[PDB]
């Protein structure tokens, strides 16, 4: 009734288990249930409507920002848990309109204190994003500085995998990064020069 | 009487509700908590903790660097970790650890490893073995639908009214099926 009813969406079984007796513990709190893809979250909240979702991103099926995005006008407030603090997750997901985006490295005592002001209409956001995202610096790596050094020098995608002796699908996977690092970096530049 | 439990994990997250989680055991206390393999040494090394949960990726020292110079002392090593990685499991068992347990695994059944482990026994994840042979279909249900349109003979433009997406996500979702299919064709 009063209670905050809870949906939580975890891949990774031991955290989902742990995560709903956690809240369950709450006396205002009521995990209603509990699933392991993004369709699951899906289903669940279109025919239980429950207050919040806790959100993984990456699941099997159906991530959890698609599953953001299926919800997107539903009322029920999505709060993302995700280990990954990634430019291209967090833009996508302030898109899908999530009312929280925590990071799995912070204090669990605080999920139930994050559930609440979200409830009171707040919008959380980790710390440690806005720290590192919200900046003019360079975001790029020393490992991803040696991959775009020779994508800029004229190198195809065999040329680099053999001049820094990794995978195919490695050096792709290092494009991917740097593309949504400098995409943030260059529409947060954009934006504040813009507002001038 | 109680076994006293330390864990050592680095995502804050899990290593707080995993303690939550093992203290309303009525025989377990969950007696300290750390992020880095250099707790655990430290920790067990001056408290001497029945058991240890160990993670193994953590920061400045692994789980298995930590098993590794925890290998003299009485305290019961259980690996608990995301990765199924043969050289994992192998460097872990020759550093004396009483169990492998694997994250993706029911958290109900976290408790009575420990048990199995205070009594002496060696338990490792049934998954290790039984995952090589988990021979199952990789497609999604979305990719299912397009799969089901190509096969009746529909082209990219028929495919894209009937599900109502864009062309450029149905040559998307074909361009995954190939490479789903293609890995499982060759791994059969
Ligand atoms: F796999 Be979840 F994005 F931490
Ligand atoms: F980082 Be632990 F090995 F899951
Ligand atoms: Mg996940
Ligand atoms: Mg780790
Ligand atoms: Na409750
Ligand atoms: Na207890």
């Amino acid at each position: 009734g009063s209670m905050i009813s809870i949906f939580i969406a975890e891949d990774q079984q031991m955290l989902l288990g742990a995560l709903g007796s956690l809240l369950n513990l709450e006396d205002d709190m009521e995990v209603v249930g509990k699933g392991t893809t993004g369709q699951d979250a899906v289903d669940f909240v279109k025919k239980r409507q429950p207050d919040v979702c806790i959100m993984d991103i990456e699941m099997p099926g159906k991530t959890g920002l698609e599953a953001a995005e299926e919800l997107k006008d539903t009322g029920c407030k999505i709060i993302i848990l995700t280990t990954f603090a990634r430019p291209g997750y967090f833009q996508r997901a302030i898109k899908a309109g999530v009312k929280g985006y925590l990071l799995k490295d912070s204090p669990s005592e605080e999920l139930a204190n994050a559930i609440r002001s979200v409830m009171n209409g707040k919008r959380i956001y980790a710390p440690e994003l806005m720290e590192d995202l919200y900046s003019e610096a360079n975001p790029l790596t020393d490992r991803e500085k040696e991959v775009l050094e020779l994508v800029a020098d004229g190198k195809n995608t065999k040329e680099i995998a053999q001049e820094l002796s990794i995978k195919s699908g490695t050096v792709r996977n290092y494009i991917s990064m740097i593309l949504e690092k400098l995409e943030v970096k260059n529409r947060i530049e954009a934006i504040t020069r813009s507002k001038e």
